[PDB]
């Protein structure tokens, strides 16, 4: 399913705005923007916790012009359960809170007169969505009746809501369902690969570039686009190239538009390749989180961050940990940021080895074909972007198990058949002899958080812990290494010398430490700092008002230790063979 | 000009997202969302602190099928000067940074196919614009040749941009261009008295409850609807009738939809009566104002202020210091807050007596034509909300000055022409015996900050000043008052015994021996503390990065006065017969 956009032959629709909301079995409704999180936008605590089935209402009109066009409903995310009817209808249903869903709803509207949209969202989790979690019954001595708990064991909030902007955007009868494009290299050209999906056979597809000049024309629904003498997409030069798709029949005409870049992926022995250069990672975990709309879609903050980020002197972000609204990858696809893009396999852990993940009861068969299934929706999704260029198919799972091994075995074998032109990687905590999983992937991502999880406050045990460690990493796998995770809680304000835990001093020699460690490293091609900025989590005595290890407050304004990365980063190249 | 709302027979196209944006004599664009200040989105400090003008460019797609409508083009609000063109095309210019601007474009646009929006928006101030201010030159030893600096005495910051929403909507050729209603309260009965503006002539209006039961119809384009056993709108009470209005002709068809509110309003003696009941308001001056957007509208932060208005236990808010968005109107009109909605005449005042500020080279008879046009635009735009039941013509004038009584009697005489149905007040810093202009309102609001601007931090004058300083107001003039403002900085965390200035304790503290004041004073209907939430002002000596005397922290949490003011006005009833 393409990202809906207006053209000569579409029209969209944005839903976005002002929606009556309610809880199950409640008839009276409050109102709610959409999109955003429920959670913080009232003053009812027993909302912001809410366990269970809300529902969104509103009004719309269709126009009577739109009687012999295909219409179609989208609804960008919600988490994590979905049912979605026009006029009372079921029209379509939805599992995974961080993909988007669709459904062709003309069968069901009232032409040129009001209808009526009403989501259910359900935040239950269960073992077999990703991220997972269990409703829990606790009714014992110090318990009321009904008391019940939603357990997870993820490291962020669970929110939820409608996250991403609904809409309804009008296509012809016959209209451009997908397409796929791949860019080679050739000789002194590029070459862009196409397939197009649809019913209709007849098509004319151009290339233009910055300028708007045709650089390359095709008659075909299927073919090659030679652009001679390309400018390529990289970080630090983001050229995008607008790929036009013309069907032309007799009784039908579509166009539709996008941005794409020309640019290779490639690991080859401890080297990242970008455009047949060493790349290296210089970013952030990220998370799709900012004050008052909770996981929200808000193009303010969007902007802002990659104005950060560009500031910063980073040149890459993972999506930790599921799939980022598509509004996001396209703004990396103009600024020219490389991203991670990893599905939500998240909380795959119980902290206790006597705690299996990976067996019947938890994470069985029926999670797997979830995981499957999202990694078809996420890489049909967001396979044209030229930003992503890896995928990660999870977070600190428990990769030492057994169970876990032909678990993802399964996984990177069906992501690496359904996009074979971007490397694989997973995110592992576990320790290096240990993991089952990392053997199977192209790169290795590894958290360390060695003086704070560990030896906490004392920073002296880092460089003999981290270099054994990451050359330990290399020995067994000899793949190339990002440490893609790595930092401390900072409140802002906090300081002291000698530094201690929470400050902002601890946190910048943390990170200091660390990188030091990195450049004696020749296989350690990049370095993601945890996290951009803070973010909320469930509560805990571990969690000061959630996750303060963001490099910027939640505010998106710098810590100390935001200054120091910039001054490094602005020494590093982005390509840089060590 | 008519909020634009989509129904049966008109179409609404939101603009709002991603557009290009340069600034003056520059070719290179950056990406800048809209609605929003342009001012914090970017790390350019020089685009911070820009003045001039700047150029916003998006495409967008028109129909075929919108030939043979009219097509508007609509832009929310852009500070200050602006200009609109379409392919080119200059559609309409505005004045005036807070009220919308629209134009009629279907002579500019392509049918079926891509067109361009340019908006130019301009933050330098004038003297005969509102607020006013004064661009300076400064060369002298200790400057640079060029250097200049924006001048201007109002206490919050000069955001500029596009503030609110732009969109495209069509309506029929013969169309619903206006209409007015008012409400009358008859015998047992209830009567919404209407007039329509259009070409047509045959129209029928529908009246409907909450229940979307008919309660009354009228054929004709103007007339009187009874509602028998009227459910009256007020705080407390936000009941909403749904006014259906559907223009009936051979050609054209066209019908527009608004709730209304059934209240009256009235001063009399020391009371101010909503539905002949004695009001206390109990509420806040708010600002446009909240991170990173500046200005810009924002549904998440504006649905967050009222419920937490409600929390708090708030019955009303004045819309310091300029016409906020007709969002926020819509929304004081669900959550039943009563609004003081106030012209931007706010910064007419040089704190300096040698300084004249109505004169000759300042506010004079252009300032006045502008402000006489704003009345106008403000009225025609918000008259028909019930949340609107007062009008305020300007903030802490220089209303001492024997030429602001002349200027201020014009700008009252057109607007109680304008509007009979509402009081009208003006907010005074004035002394009571110096001002020049309060004798011509119907309520008194005066702003007060003992033992903050004066007698800094000795909280034990404010009982002696504020008591003989309120007696006097109303022996001199024998009107209602409002305590408008009165409040102090406090960064949040910052504590102390015994209080001192900008902590959490000294805020709380001084507002409470200023309310206690108030209950002892009969002729006082209201307490509306200075601010909501910290708010922005431009850099000096004096203000924390903004203006910190916010109950709420600019990220919409409480400091510790919000709590006593929740436990005050959870015990003062909205309606109190002093
Ligand atoms: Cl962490
Ligand atoms: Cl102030």
């Amino acid at each position: 399913m393409l990202y809906p956009k207006e053209s000569e032959t579409r029209e969209v629709k944005d839903l976005s705005g002002v929606w009556e909301f309610r809880t199950e079995s409640d008839k009276n409704y409050i109102l709610m923007p959409v999109p955003a999180s429920f959670n913080d936008i009232t003053q009812d605590i027993n909302l912001r916790d809410y366990v269970g089935r809300v529902y969104y209402k509103k009004s719309f009109f269709i126009p009577v012009y739109w009687k012999e066009r295909n219409i179609f409903l989208r609804v960008g995310a919600a988490a994590h359960f979905s049912e979605v009817y026009v006029n009372g209808n079921l029209v379509t249903k939805h599992k995974g809170g961080f993909l988007p869903f669709e459904a062709e709803i003309s069968k069901f509207v009232n032409y040129g007169q009001e209808n009526i949209i009403e989501i259910m969202v359900d935040n239950t989790l269960t073992w077999d969505v990703l991220p997972p979690g269990e409703l829990k019954v606790i009714e014992d001595e110090m318990h009321p009746k009904g008391y019940k708990v939603l357990n997870y064991y993820f490291d962020f909030f669970n929110y939820s809501g409608i996250h991403r902007p609904v809409v309804i955007y009008t296509t012809p009868k016959v209209y451009i369902k997908d397409f796929s494009v791949i860019t080679e290299l050739s000789n002194n050209s590029a070459l862009v690969k196409y397939s197009i999906e649809s019913e209709g056979n007849n098509f004319q597809v151009i290339l233009r570039d910055k300028d708007k000049n045709i650089v390359a024309e095709n008659f075909g629904k299927s073919g090659v686009l030679e652009v001679k003498n390309p400018k390529l997409w990289e970080p630090g030069n983001p050229y995008l190239y607008n790929l036009e798709i013309k069907l032309l029949e007799k009784d039908n005409f579509d166009i539709y538009r996008m941005d794409i870049g020309i640019r290779t992926v490639r690991v080859e022995g401890k080297q990242f390749l970008i455009n047949e250069k060493p790349f290296y990672f210089k970013g952030f975990g990220k998370h799709e989180d900012s004050d008052i709309r909770g996981k929200g879609l808000d193009q303010v903050i969007n902007i802002k961050d990659f104005n950060l980020l560009k500031w910063i002197g980073a040149n890459s972000f993972r999506t930790s940990h599921y799939p980022y609204s598509e509004e996001i990858l396209f703004l990396a696809d103009q600024y020219g940021i490389a991203v991670i893009e990893e599905a939500p396999a998240v909380g795959l852990n119980l902290w206790n080895r006597n705690e299996k993940v990976f067996t019947e009861g938890r994470v069985d068969g029926k999670t797997l074909e979830h995981h499957l299934e999202i990694m078809r929706e996420l890489i049909a999704r967001d396979k044209n972007h030229p930003s992503v260029i890896m995928w990660s198919v999870a977070n600190e799972a428990a990769t030492y198990e057994d169970g876990a091994e032909e678990y993802f075995r399964r996984v990177i074998e069906e992501t690496r058949r359904l996009d074979p032109t971007r490397p694989i990687t997973i995110v592992e905590n576990t320790k290096a002899s240990e993991t089952k999983v990392s053997k199977y992937v192209d790169v290795i991502c590894v958290n360390r958080y060695y003086s704070w999880y560990t030896d906490s406050g004392d920073l002296s045990v880092i460089e003999y812990q981290l270099e054994r460690d990451l050359r330990e990493w290399y020995e067994l796998y000899r793949k190339p290494i990002i440490l893609s995770e790595f930092g401390a809680d900072a409140i802002s304000g906090f300081h002291s010398d000698p530094p201690l835990m929470f400050t902002e001093e601890y946190q910048q020699e943390m990170i200091k430490r660390f990188v030091g460690v990195l450049d004696r490293l020749d296989f350690v091609v990049g370095e993601h700092i945890w996290n951009f900025a803070d973010f909320m989590t469930k509560q805990s005595i571990t969690r000061v008002v959630g996750n303060k290890k963001g490099v910027f407050t939640r505010n998106r304004q710098p810590k100390m230790v935001a200054h120091f990365l910039k001054e490094r980063w602005s020494k590093l190249p982005d390509f840089w063979e060590k």
